[PDB]
């Protein structure tokens, strides 16, 4: 039986700028790097960056909605989002609202998100303002 | 400061076969569904399936190494992999490293993995037998 996410592996086209993005700008902890990868953590999350010459930098309009959201507190959300905008990090657009979120791209065009709130809080919000056709299983 | 992974969103081409795969085959808990998505959990992982007309069923040779690994115990690993094999789930890679991994595809070609073991266990192995160019940060 599955118990959660073991690790997230992102393919990257150039290792050094990606390590710098996740460690220096997003503040994740760097544990190890080698010629073809790096291991970082973000709380409980094990993040692996893997050098892949097949990774292309894709515009957000021609990639699908697959994306990765990181937790941040209400108190830090706005100041962190402002730091990203000031550093020139690019943005993307989702088709729907899902609460307090900031959407941004990594250097290879992976779609990232800062989000405030848990699944339980999301479900409670949706009971009041549901998506079209929403059904709940309790 | 970021405190971990908040949610993982996968773009899907058809909602019903993807719900069947994650809920029934993989055993995740379905919390809600709407006309264009679903919310599931797997342990502490919040998974969102988002219906996206841009999502292509993508062969594994046409996508990069980006992938998502789920936690499982060693005791459960072999029987879970056999279940996937009975259901006809395709494998995209053989495990060639130490530690138990099974690499399988979802119905849209998202690259998934079953893995036994933590980041700390991987770092311990790498300290004994480091990869080419490996540097550690304490
Ligand atoms: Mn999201
Ligand atoms: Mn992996």
């Amino acid at each position: 039986m599955l118990s959660g996410l073991n690790h997230l592996t992102l393919a990257v086209s150039q290792l050094a700028p990606s390590v710098a993005f996740y460690q220096q700008l997003l503040g994740m902890t760097l544990h190890a790097r080698w010629d073809s990868g790096a291991y970082l953590s973000c709380g409980d999350l094990w993040l692996c960056l893997s050098l892949d010459p097949q990774r292309r930098v894709t515009p957000p309009e021609e990639s699908d909605y697959t994306h990765y959201a990181f937790s941040i507190s209400e108190a830090d959300f706005a100041s962190f989002a402002a730091r990203l905008e000031a550093a020139g990090v690019a943005v993307w657009k989702l088709n729907r609202s899902e609460g307090a979120s900031h959407y941004f791209l990594d250097p290879d065009g992976h779609k990232l998100e800062l989000h405030v709130g848990s699944l339980a809080q999301r479900l409670a919000a949706c009971r009041e303002q549901p998506y079209k056709g929403m059904v709940f299983f309790e």
